[PDB]
């Protein structure tokens, strides 16, 4: 009793943004979430105009973007709703209650006013949700529970894996899924995004690790990939978002049988 | 065999950024860090300059600094040149190497540039550390790992805990001390911060809770406390910090005994 990205966008307890998000896959035929590893405002731009119709959502560090501005966003924005993907902020929230919702919604980055979807450890208990929903709800965001992590070493593991899934099933108003290396909920109105995700076998020399979207799609049971190096250290970035799409989604439809 | 701040400051595998720390609290009579959590430059600038002398050291959240510039930070290290505190920016990386290197050096706010101490989740495991520390060795910082969180529901116990510790220890170039709720490595070298401090007891709506210097110091055994609002909301915060400083330090005369 699988269902497809769009029957999961109608289910009673989808989230509207999660709602949103699978009903594009399921129009555009894609899983992939781009992630935006670049430095420069120009290339960020570049490659979600280009790559838009590729991918379901483009994931920001905007904390290593040189020149960030608000209106880099407002740009980005624009690209989102013409080629219909959402925009993730991986922030990695990982503070105390109180001092996340300023984090979010404040400083230069205003990060609630422009990211449809942002991520939190699970490392503080459960406060670090409920001051991000503070902010979030009203602005009728999203949030994705990191439930295990694809570098060498991650404690994201065992009863801390399955403390991120009873904290997103207790905060499902806001929360909407996982960065996770496989299906970690059974619950079909939840998300899983897998990053560590190239074609090729291997790793980094900073304890990233990879796996194929054939393997964390279609054997691990993720929803969406992650990917940045094998996208973006790439000569032609278009060819290898296609290469990644085809992947993620053939793995999907052949899981869904 | 509990050594003196002073002493610990010469201890042979001291980290020189511990070691000038160690001191400059043993010279000023402080184990208080300020938490410095406001939204306005003035603000911080004001509070860094009436608190340096009862302060340690200053612990930023840049990313809730509504009128961020890199001039600003220049300007607070003037005040903890003049004052003799050390400067903290409360990241708390908590990203694949790859990711971290570039957060802490790059973007708009150039972290390693202006702050002595960063700290770290360990949930990615060591790589974290690695790649923080290819941009903050040749920057001479140190960084402290995040071993135990005040907060309700906290994940970061036992062999989690324990799993910092060790980091810690086998990165003890750039690793420094750690932030925690009591002393967790017996080795002298490293120093204890503790946050979720007030003299009153009680918590906030967001899964704080808090302990009193005298707790944290002298039965707990940590280093230094951290404190926001028990500083930051009262009148005077002059008074408010001479207050936790006059705690924190008799707390730790009076175990060193
Ligand atoms: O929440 C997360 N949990 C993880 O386990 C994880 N692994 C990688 N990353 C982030 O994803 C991207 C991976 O980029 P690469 O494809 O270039 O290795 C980079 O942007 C990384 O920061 C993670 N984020
Ligand atoms: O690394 C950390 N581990 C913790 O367990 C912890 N508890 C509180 N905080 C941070 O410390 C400050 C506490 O501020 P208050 O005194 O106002 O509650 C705020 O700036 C918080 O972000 C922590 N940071
Ligand atoms: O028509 C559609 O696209 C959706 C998919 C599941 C049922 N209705
Ligand atoms: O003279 C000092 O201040 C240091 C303290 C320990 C021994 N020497």
């Amino acid at each position: 009793m699988e269902l497809s990205f769009g029957a999961r966008a109608e289910l009673p307890r989808i989230h509207p943004v999660a709602s949103k998000l699978l009903r594009l896959m399921q129009k555009k035929e894609t899983n992939l979430c781009l992630s935006a590893d670049v430095s420069l405002a120009r290339e960020l731009l570049q490659l979600a105009d280009a790559l838009g119709p590729s991918i379901c959502m483009l994931k920001t560090h905007v904390d290593i973007l040189n020149d960030f501005t608000l209106d880099v966003m407002k740009e980005l924005i624009t690209l989102a709703k013409c080629h219909e993907f959402l925009i993730f902020e991986d922030r990695k929230f990982a503070d105390i209650g109180n001092t996340v919702k300023k984090q979010y919604e404040g400083g230069i980055f205003k990060i609630a006013s422009w990211a449809d979807l942002v991520n939190a450890h699970v490392v503080p208990g459960s406060g670090v949700v409920k001051g991000l929903q503070e902010v979030g709800l009203p602005l009728h965001r999203g949030c994705l529970l990191i439930a295990e992590m694809s570098s060498t070493g991650s404690l994201a593991t065992g009863d801390y894996t399955r403390a991120a899934v009873r904290m997103a099933e207790e905060h499902s108003e806001f929360v909407v899924g996982f960065i996770s290396g496989s299906r970690v909920s059974m619950k079909p109105e939840f998300l899983h995004l897998t990053p560590g995700v190239q074609l090729e076998a291997g790793g980094d020399n900073l304890g990233q690790q990879y796996n194929s979207p054939q393997e964390v799609i279609g054997k691990r049971g993720s929803d969406i990939i992650i990917v940045g190096r094998g996208i973006i250290s790439a000569a032609d970035r278009l060819e290898a978002a296609e290469m990644y799409r085809k992947a993620a989604w053939e793995a999907y439809l052949s899981r869904l049988g």
